[PDB]
């Protein structure tokens, strides 16, 4: 039922998922002056050299690229994390215009889009068990601004015409997610939640300070996707972001300054 429109969007999600009004909901505005530099935070370790992508799917909310996570390959650790987290999928959130689209904001600034690389804690054995845990997931968030093209994105962009509508999927092998990272791994971190139903409070968020640049043409291709299925009226997949939620009790920590 849920989606991103007037009658089913963010302001409605609490009826099916009352945690929507919980104490550790995401995204949030990152007030960069209030974030605490934490000298005890470790550099983030991103090891994606053996990542194995499997498919790409239009799920009617966004598109996912899912990875084979049955071996110890693409892993996030260090930073604020205890233990090892395995990459399972990435997706994006983006706007109808370049001035909105991100879920997190930085001093109220919205970016054109936001990339989420979703990892589960290997101590829980699989992602379905990990989402039931308060430290089950680590999501790496990367802002996108419009400027110069991101060459590492173009393989994604060029397959989107094959998954235009809800339910469509394709083969999507040998995609290297290292091509979506910025130069710097400096980050903010805080405890939060999934930003889509079921909104589980299971995520350690790690948001990189440095955005990647993508071209205007690359993001225009995201905006040609459809929310609807094949043979329903066409509704462009745009503005699939949840707005910032109350920070409540929480402290955002910075790895830098
Ligand atoms: N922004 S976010 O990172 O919070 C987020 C999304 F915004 C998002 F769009 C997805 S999605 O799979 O692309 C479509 C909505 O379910 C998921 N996918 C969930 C997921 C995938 C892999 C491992 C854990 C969670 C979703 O598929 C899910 C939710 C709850 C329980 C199992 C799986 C997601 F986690
Ligand atoms: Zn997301």
């Amino acid at each position: 039922h849920w989606g991103y429109g007037k009658h089913n969007g963010p302001e409605h999600w609490h009826k099916d998922f009352p945690i929507a009004k919980g104490e550790r909901q995401s995204p949030v505005d990152i007030d960069t002056h209030t974030a605490k530099y934490d000298p005890s935070l470790k550099p983030l370790s991103v090891s994606y050299d053996q990542a194995t992508s499997l498919r790409i799917l239009n799920n009617g909310h966004a598109f996912n690229v899912e990875f084979d996570d049955s071996q110890d390959k693409a892993v996030l650790k260090g930073g604020p994390l205890d233990g090892t987290y395995r990459l399972i999928q990435f997706h994006f959130h983006w706007g109808s215009l370049d001035g909105q689209g991100s879920e997190h904001t930085v001093d109220k600034k919205k970016y054109a889009a936001e990339l989420h690389l979703v990892h589960w804690n290997t101590k829980y054995g699989d992602f379905g068990k990990a989402v039931q845990q308060p430290d089950g997931l680590a999501v790496l968030g990367i802002f996108l601004k419009v400027g110069s093209a991101k060459p590492g994105l173009q393989k994604v962009v060029d397959v989107l015409d094959s998954i235009k509508t809800k339910g469509k999927s394709a083969d999507f092998t040998n995609f290297d997610p290292r091509g979506l990272l910025p130069e710097s791994l400096d980050y903010w971190t805080y405890p939060g939640s999934l930003t889509t139903p079921p909104l589980l409070e299971c995520v350690t968020w790690i948001v990189l300070k440095e955005p990647i640049s993508v071209s205007s043409e690359q993001v225009l291709k995201f905006r040609k996707l459809n929310f609807n299925g094949e043979g329903e009226p066409e509704e462009l997949m745009v503005d699939n972001w949840r707005p910032a939620q109350p920070l409540k009790n929480r402290q955002i920590k910075a790895s830098f300054k």
